């Protein structure tokens, strides 16, 4: 059918939506017809999200959420339920190597567990996990990226297996080197070395992540689950 | 003249093995998205069936006879398409060629040699246009036991590696190369199963059902689009959560 | 040969852990095996003595910072620094189990690394869990634990490599243990039919791989997970 | 006079044994007690192999083999059968936009050889096939492409063949080297060498002997439950 009908009738929760990849996802799910709730860690972030949605003709809301807190999670979901409805599309974009991976996976799990009750009841759902962008400094940066990706992949596949019988899919998107504020002011030598390892020869656009998410949220992705889609211009780091 | 804003309009898509099943659903999905579609089969009747199926669904294009194992068939088929329809810039390779666990070698070797032949031939046009999409379709699970697993895991491993390598080679030209790896989709093999076997098969699939051909096609249609321009070298599994390697 | 080396093997009172303890001892290491109880520890100490292996049995709870620190201090004072460390002890449930096991691996590994850093040599070898149950939940849990094991092992290897410490893992498939022994004949048969070699693995066959990874000739292997599964791959 | 060697009584065929990794594997299997047949593509290679085996006290032979030729394969194996015995340990270390043809041909060669030696293993109900992957051949994107493609084909092939032959207690495994100290790496500029080392957690190149040791373990009885596996030997440098 028509693109702006793809998600009509669905409420999407997108964490970390005030800028960058998260904002582009919020706008793309809106354009596909979802009601969109974007989150930020501050009140002004939340308000910016609400304004950006309105400016682009997307219905929904901006909210304050801290995915590391049980209380923030439970309160936020109760707010959404009462005022907008049950979020059946959930995009986790809000985030040395050990602590970071362990904490991010704990956060994914907390949020996922909380939104699954609604999806179990509806017998339908989409959980999409967004991995971290390539950039960070070092052999340490490489270590950290490969570890986070490996944890993201394994988690996503496990959770998909658990929830599959309820027609809930769980997938992940693993970005490579994407043009965000974080990557834009990386020293020129690191940026160049990164470009030289990307077959397409350019950075990815936030919108190019968002499009993949939008597809995974759609009905035609209903038999994709447990998958991690790399969006990296052909640069594979393991 | 009619200019579409967010569609495959103006693109010519070649879909090999389009007379039934997955290939046919892909041909119809790319047509619905606005491409001109050339579907192929190894026989005149398959080609005719394709041409009729396109016309019934309002899709412009053609059914052609193509044998991907033959240099002559490949070159002739591409020359024909060039002259009459234009340069195919979306190419979907879906044509591949008691099941025992020794059949993996010949099948994987023949199919990769065919993927390579076709891909090489259509790359010239994509290089010249500085745009392209090559999308390789994997083989479905062909049988229920050990041999079935062995042959499916081998074909999927060859497909993944080949796709990633080719993507690296052509990336600088803004040509993406991806693959779609199906799991269990509705087939004769699954239809002719005893009820206990069918139920045990479904119990190995987290979603609890077989996949539809259309559900493969939708993933291919996305890969062909502009918004998948940064996806390359990837193999998207479409298997309801059933992962076998 | 491992003469002159002190090896710590967690979970050594039976099965895979015990076979690893005896194998490293046969290769000449001084061996400290651990159990969660005083009787387990004592059984370990008796087994080592019966096989002529110098070392000790100790009580260790890898989930406790105090147990870890105390245990390592005990070993340092009485036997020396453990430079070969084999982690074989482990604790909708896939999440908590994996998350806790990786937290334990990390705790122990971080503690034993001081001594390896000081020696400029080390071997950490993580043992994966055997397939724990038949069918989908068993597959989910096993694949998840294996995936977390592989990624963790690779990341740690990258962090400690410059100190000539290797970090590797061994991922067993179906091994002849109490779990597989208490299976009904029909289940056992169906299981064998999914294993190309057509038999269950022996605990000793895990121990031999570990014994090799502990050796000098494995010095360029790091970050690797060796599957010991008779050709049965699940993920 | 009597020593119990872990491969005593076994005949090992090692392809590509005249230098480097293949030679170190031939010497290692010999030290472990096997009778060793090393091959090369030329008569002088073969002779060099035979001299090296003799200098190290290893029984066996150097032979000319071209793994791309059915005639050379069948003739060479028949020769070995008649004069030395059935090779029950086989180590494939011989190889020849080019990624395709190289990988595709090497896997076709592995298959030809493997198929030919399997009848003897089937008869004995015991075997070891060990496939050696290519070292990283060049710095840069093409080098990465070719290396990742070869490794991916090697892994998939090795796992499939293992599945096919498992019921006969024949194991099939691969060893995937990273950067090993040989002529290619020995002659890089100091800045490139230092940057290469900085991508290897262990901070050094691997030795040929360190690949040979892993092979020697895989050939042993204690590796009997390892099959289908690809052991990376790369100092922690993982490229895919
Ligand atoms: C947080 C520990 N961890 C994990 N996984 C993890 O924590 N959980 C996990 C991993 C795989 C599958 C399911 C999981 O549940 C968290 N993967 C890692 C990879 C590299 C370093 C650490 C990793
Ligand atoms: C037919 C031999 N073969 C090949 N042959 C091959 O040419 N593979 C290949 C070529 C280019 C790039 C990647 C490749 O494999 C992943 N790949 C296989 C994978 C699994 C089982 C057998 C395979």
């Amino acid at each position: 059918y028509f693109q702006s009908m793809s998600l009509q009738g669905k409420v999407a929760l997108v964490t970390g939506a005030s800028r960058g990849i998260g904002q582009a996802i919020a706008l793309e799910l809106g354009r596909l017809g979802a009601v969109v709730i974007g989150t930020a860690t501050s009140a002004s972030g939340a308000e910016k999200i609400a304004e950006t949605l309105k400016a682009n003709g997307v219905e929904g809301a901006g909210l304050v959420l801290d995915v590391s807190s049980d209380e923030s999670v439970a309160a936020t979901l109760e707010h959404i339920q009462q005022h907008l409805g049950q979020p059946l599309i959930v995009v986790n974009n809000a985030g040395e190597w050990f602590d970071v991976v362990n904490t991010n996976l704990n956060s994914l799990y907390r949020l996922s567990k909380a939104v699954l009750r609604g999806m179990t009841k509806a017998r339908w759902g989409r959980i999409i996990n967004i991995g971290s962008v390539v950039g960070a400094m070092g052999n340490a940066g490489q270590t950290n990226y490969a570890a986070a990706k490996a944890g993201l992949e394994g988690f996503t596949r496990a959770l998909a297996r658990e929830v599959g019988s309820r027609a809930i899919t769980v997938n992940a998107v693993a970005p490579g080197f994407i043009d965000t504020d974080m990557t834009r002011e990386l020293p020129e030598a690191q940026r160049e070395a990164l470009l030289g390892q990307i077959p397409l020869g350019r950075l990815g656009q936030a919108e190019e992540i968002a499009k993949v998410v939008g597809f995974l949220a759609s009905d035609g992705a209903a038999y994709v689950t447990g998958a991690t889609v790399p969006v990296n211009g052909g640069m594979y780091m393991s």
